[PDB]
């Protein structure tokens, strides 16, 4: 079977939940055909994941890396040109490993100001032209309109959530991985 790499942080790796709940690993349970390596965690920002891709593509070889990235990077001090650039080299390291990068919507929330908002959210459709990749929605829109999903902070996920999210992302992923 072809390799899925799943480069995100919270919202992929589960936030205060373990491995084996979050949704990367029951996609991969639901899909022999394809293996789901979830190499996520919490709170990375953009720079955190572009440090642990080389690792990563070397040693799991995949065909398709989605990227789950940036949502962290706003409160971590960088600006949406730094996102940008970091981004961008994820998707060329991605393309050099001759794999091919998913890049998925990522959207902060409406308290981190319009200024922010409309730069940060332009970065997502300019690299996917940019790189002519695919551009997934923001699997969180379609959770944020359930509160029974989501956990206290009102930022991630509950444990609820996960199955829905699976089968949201295998329903998205199904084209592209064949």
């Amino acid at each position: 079977a072809d390799t899925l790499l799943i480069l995100g942080d919270s919202l992929s790796a589960g936030y205060r939940m373990s491995a084996s709940a979050a949704w990367p690993a029951l996609l991969n349970d639901k899909w022999s055909k394809t293996s789901v390596v979830n190499a996520s965690i919490s709170g990375d920002t953009s720079q955190q994941g572009l440090a642990r891709l080389p690792a990563l593509l070397k040693q799991h070889q995949p065909r398709w890396v989605l990227v789950e990235l940036g949502g962290n990077d706003g409160l971590r001090g960088f600006q949406p040109q730094q996102t940008e650039q970091t981004l961008r080299q994820i998707l060329q390291d991605v393309k050099a490993a001759n794999a091919e990068p998913l890049l998925m919507q990522i959207r902060p929330p409406a308290n981190y100001g319009r200024r922010y908002n409309e730069a940060f959210s332009a970065i997502y459709p300019k690299l996917a032209k940019e790189f002519d990749v695919p551009l997934l929605p923001f699997f969180m829109e379609e959770v944020y309109l359930k509160p029974q999903w989501m956990q206290d902070d009102g930022i991630h996920p509950n444990r609820d959530a996960q199955p829905f999210i699976a089968d949201w992302m295998a329903k998205q992923l199904q084209p592209l991985v064949n």
